[PDB]
């Protein structure tokens, strides 16, 4: 609120070091890395909570001594005069990004379609490389280590290596998952074969013992008898009830005992 | 085909039943109890091992 | 639409309910027993086939 | 898939048309079993599909 | 992946042996660059692997 | 489009020099390398881009 | 089939007037609107019938 009065509001974003501790930040200012991301303030929302500020990466800075604030934009972009192969790594980088997002979708593809290498609209290739590496799931420590790099080839290689590390972890997880699913399918398919055999052999073997070994056996047992109509209809009703009921129920067992 | 499929399958719960069958073997089993035991064995084979009815059936057989 | 290929459910049970409805048809059923039987049939419909209370209700209906 | 006995019996044939006929008949012999197995498998599969579709209709009613 | 200027300079050569020598030298240099990058990457991967296997076990834990 | 009516459709593929510049291509013509490769067009596809032409080198020339 | 041998394949398009009549198209040439639209034939398919012209508006004329 103190900076709203200012004509050009601004906000700075930094990165904490390992072993985060809220009390340490206020107690000592040395917890934050010398690297910082100075950027402008867009707008406050405060929908759920009272602090939902928007931050963006516009101007990187490396304070000489945070304790002692002097600053300068020593944004070094050393590059080779001959530019005929330098972008060759960019093609493989975009191909790797495409492979990662296809195999490991994380965000919408519309951003990639809007920014295409062939369009030539990319006036800041370094920022594009940073955005591409942003999709990397590496820890903030890896990001800080990459930032420590000053040579363009070294930083590009480290971003590519982090992409490859994420690729390796993701593909290992996917391979494990698909192997587990295929094991499930094999185990269930052998059981389906067993059920097919059971259906085929129920008549051949057990003669439908689940219900029929009782039904037909008692039918034949009564066949030799000159069965009165009363007990005949009673037996028919009892057999219908037995067929309706499941084989492993107490009511079914009592019905079977009465029928016997 | 039936016998080839039978030979292609290696799983069964028979051994426990055969235990009681051999227990009966040495005994000079009267026919009445033999047929009653066969009927109850068929029921046991029909029933799942974990059902309480199966437990009562197993106790009766023992 | 409730009736979508389902039989003997959400309607008169063929085994018992509908079976005894035709039995009641010929009789000159008094209103008292009419309502008592209607309530009993509703309870039978609300009860599962294999329950003891269902069996008692069916026997009373018989 | 003809057994080695069938292969030896075919080899015993001397006339070219006879051996060609026997080879075609062995192919038909294996094809009959393959067709029977395929038809039985798809029949059981469709039976399972219908048994599950009726349950799906019941679930839709619920 | 040599530079397009390298391709044009190879095209400049007229005699077959000279262009063959230039192509072989270009292949040698490109393979040496790839070999250097691969060796540096192997060293970096080894250094990253110095991270204790406890870290991978804790990754699985998390 | 203008070469569809032409009896023999063809195309010449070239290579530029360093410092690529779209404006200089139309402003000056010496940027394109003297060496070229004439070939016969195969077919237009234009899946999503209005120009997706297929280029193959057949007849080299300087 | 007569324009396949023509050195310059092109197909025209016009518009009709009110009270369309198929017989009047061949009996009189004045039924068609004077405006015309010449264009180039793209491809012949003849999937369902023997005539599946693909036409476009390329060169208008009066």
């Amino acid at each position: 609120r103190r900076k709203v009065r200012l004509a050009q509001p601004y906000v700075g974003v930094f990165l904490k070091r390992d072993d985060s501790n809220e009390s340490d930040v206020v107690e000592s200012l040395d917890e934050i890395e010398h690297t910082g991301t100075f950027a402008q303030i867009h707008e406050m929302q405060d929908l759920g909570d009272k602090l939902r500020m928007i931050v963006m990466g516009h101007r990187r800075v490396h304070i000489s001594r945070q304790l002692e604030m002097v600053e300068v934009e020593n944004v070094v972009h050393e590059d080779f005069q001959v530019t005929e192969e330098v972008k060759a790594l960019t093609a493989e980088i975009v191909k790797t990004i495409r492979d990662i997002i296809a195999l490991n979708p994380l965000y919408r593809e519309s951003v990639l379609q809007m920014m295409q290498a062939g369009q030539r609209v990319v006036d800041n290739p370094i920022y594009l490389s940073d955005m591409g590496a942003a999709l990397t799931g590496a820890e903030s420590h890896e990001l800080q280590d990459v930032l420590e790099e000053t040579n363009i080839p070294k930083r590009l290689y480290k971003a590519l290596s982090l992409l490859k590390k994420e690729f390796e972890l993701s593909k290992l997880q996917q391979r494990l998952g698909r192997e587990v699913e295929e094991k499930i399918k094999q185990t269930h398919r052998k059981y389906l074969l067993q059920e097919q055999l059971k259906i085929i052999k129920k008549e051949l073997g057990l003669e439908k013992d689940d219900k029929d070994a009782i039904e037909e056996k008692f039918r034949e047992r009564l066949k030799e008898l000159v069965v009165p109509k009363h007990v005949m209809d009673v037996v028919d009703e009892e057999l219908s009830k037995l067929g309706l009921l499941d084989n492993h129920s107490s009511e079914f067992n009592v019905t079977r005992n009465y029928l016997d």
